[PDB]
């Protein structure tokens, strides 16, 4: 209700937005002809040919240097971030971020060197991984009960919004051929200015102060959030947490024991699945994957603009599925719904696509419609719930350190994705769908077997309720 509850929410928000917009730009940048005329020239005389060399069009490490520089960056800096909150605090540490989007920015947009550009998106790298580690830190030290986890799925619809109004941008941009791409990565500076500007506004959470100076400066804080003068019943919690100095010492043995050992597993492997799903190919190569189906510059660009608002609608119904249906439902039927549009797209292209050539007005539409409804599958179920399900399993002592790493692997699976993509195309003509097939196969399996319904149930009531009665996990 106060100011600050409702700059904690703005600043999520944003930060999801911007988060969104650096997935969907890439994409569309790099299809583009006027962005390879003045960074990738050798890939750039393969376009001139009308067929020629399908699949392997692309191969290049620098060309996915690109697009995987960010989430490299971010893998970096997300321990940067887990241990500069901690010494410093939330605030700080969300300044850096915008800061750093900031130069990024500008590098981008006005990038005249290839080595520029790889730094300008280094540079936004490190803004992300310093947000995607504040941003919980806040919801979760600021915002009041029973609204946990109803702000975690509006920062995962704020990246698909994100998405969303990326491929607008290109869409519009490629036409534009003198300073096309530069208008497009240029967008991402108005949410840059935007976090900046709410970062200054917003203080440390009472959580971090009480870290050094306890009530000192922390206590008047935690007042201004909420106007109710009943701080002191609510205060006999954060200093709990903090009073374990011996326990906090180490915090990594914490999660290696066997108290947290179920959360982690299933919180970890979620973030190397929902990444081997293979959305990845859709949110940074679908252009170009649109263009070796046989679309043509602004074909594939308008497709992908498409698949994003699949996206969204999907996401939207998605926050009410799951309130309707339980947290083990979504994922299996998932798997079985994207496995379906996964062998279609392969099966069709292992026939009537080779090496030279062009697929029929009838397959074309085949591989635009199952794409769509493979994206949609995923939108309601491994997007929200692979960072919803580890924002309330894990235990009271291992949320915050159990919630960074989670974020830490899952851009280095995404890196992976973004950097091999394109040379797994090269190497495996049509191969890249089933070996993400295979993926998706032993999620269903995994699911099945593995992660339970923790649809209503309190964290004190994990170890009771859900690890006891199941069959495997029997750390205790
Ligand atoms: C672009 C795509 C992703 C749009 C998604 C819409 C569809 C996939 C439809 C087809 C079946 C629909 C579902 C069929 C039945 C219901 C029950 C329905 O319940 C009621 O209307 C009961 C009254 C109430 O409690 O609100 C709520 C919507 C829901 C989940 C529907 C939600 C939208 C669904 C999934
Ligand atoms: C063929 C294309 C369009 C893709 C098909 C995917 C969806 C249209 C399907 C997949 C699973 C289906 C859902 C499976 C289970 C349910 C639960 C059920 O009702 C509720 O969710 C309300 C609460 C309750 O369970 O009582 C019936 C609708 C719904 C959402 C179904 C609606 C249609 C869904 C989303
Ligand atoms: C667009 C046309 C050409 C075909 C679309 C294919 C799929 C995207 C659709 C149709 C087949 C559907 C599936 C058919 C059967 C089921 C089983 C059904 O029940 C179960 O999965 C078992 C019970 C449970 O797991 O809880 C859940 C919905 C699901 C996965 C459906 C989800 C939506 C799917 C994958
Ligand atoms: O919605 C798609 C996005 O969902 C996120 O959870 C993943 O981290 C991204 O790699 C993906 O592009």
């Amino acid at each position: 209700m106060t100011v600050y509850v409702f700059i904690c929410v703005m600043i999520a928000a944003v930060g999801g937005l911007i988060f969104g917009y650096d997935i969907g730009i890439s994409g569309g940048v790099s299809a583009m002809d006027d962005f390879l005329k003045e960074f990738f020239p050798a890939v750039w005389e393969r376009k001139k040919h009308v067929h020629e060399n399908n699949y392997c069009k692309y191969d290049n490490q620098f060309l996915q240097l690109f697009t995987s520089s960010l989430y490299l960056a971010a893998l970096v800096a997300s321990f940067v971030a887990s241990a500069t909150c901690s010494k410093l605090g939330r605030r700080p540490t969300m300044q850096f971020a915008s800061i750093f989007f900031l130069i990024g920015v500008g590098l981008t947009a006005g990038a005249v060197n290839l080595v520029m550009l790889i730094i300008g998106r280094l540079f936004l790298g490190f803004g992300v991984g310093f947000g995607n580690q504040a941003v919980p830190l806040f919801l979760s030290e600021i915002a009041p009960a029973q609204l946990r986890g109803g702000l975690n799925i509006v920062f995962q619809l704020m990246v698909t919004i994100g998405i969303l109004i990326a491929n607008i941008v290109n869409y519009f941009t490629a036409t534009v051929h003198p300073y096309g791409w530069r208008i497009a990565l240029g967008g991402a500076g108005i949410p840059a200015v935007i976090l900046l500007f709410g970062s200054l506004l917003i203080i440390e959470t009472p959580t971090s102060l009480i870290e050094r100076n306890k009530n000192e400066e922390g206590k008047e804080a935690l007042r201004k959030i909420r106007g109710v003068d009943d701080i002191n019943d609510e205060y006999e919690s954060i200093v709990h947490a903090c009073d374990i100095a011996s326990q906090v010492k180490d915090p990594y043995r914490k999660l290696l024991k066997p108290a947290s050992r179920p959360p982690f597993i299933i919180g970890m492997l979620l973030q190397l699945f929902q990444q081997f799903t293979g959305i990845n190919a859709i949110m940074f190569y679908a252009p170009v994957l649109f263009q070796t189906v046989g679309f043509g510059s602004d074909a594939a660009l308008l497709s992908a603009v498409i698949t994003g608002s699949i996206n969204v609608l999907a996401t939207f119904v998605g926050i009410y599925l799951v309130d309707r249906t339980g947290r083990r439902f979504l994922l299996l039927q998932s798997s079985v719904h994207m496995l379906i549009c996964q062998l279609i797209i392969g099966i069709i292209l292992a026939k009537d696509l080779g090496v030279t050539g062009t697929l029929g007005r009838p397959q074309a539409l085949v591989v635009v419609i199952f794409v769509c409804v493979y994206v949609m599958g995923f939108a309601w179920s491994w997007g929200p719930l692979g960072w919803l399900i580890p924002s309330e399993t894990f235990p009271l002592e291992t949320r915050s350190a159990g919630f960074a790493v989670a974020v830490s692997c899952n851009m280095f699976f995404t890196f992976v994705i973004a950097q091999a993509f394109l040379s797994m195309l090269c190497g495996m003509r049509s191969g890249i769908f089933f070996f993400f097939s295979g993926w998706i196969i032993v999620m269903g399996l995994f699911a099945f077997f593995f992660i339970p319904e923790t649809k209503g149930i309190a964290i004190d009531d994990m170890r009771e309720s859900v690890w006891k009665p199941h069959w495997f996990w029997k750390r205790y």
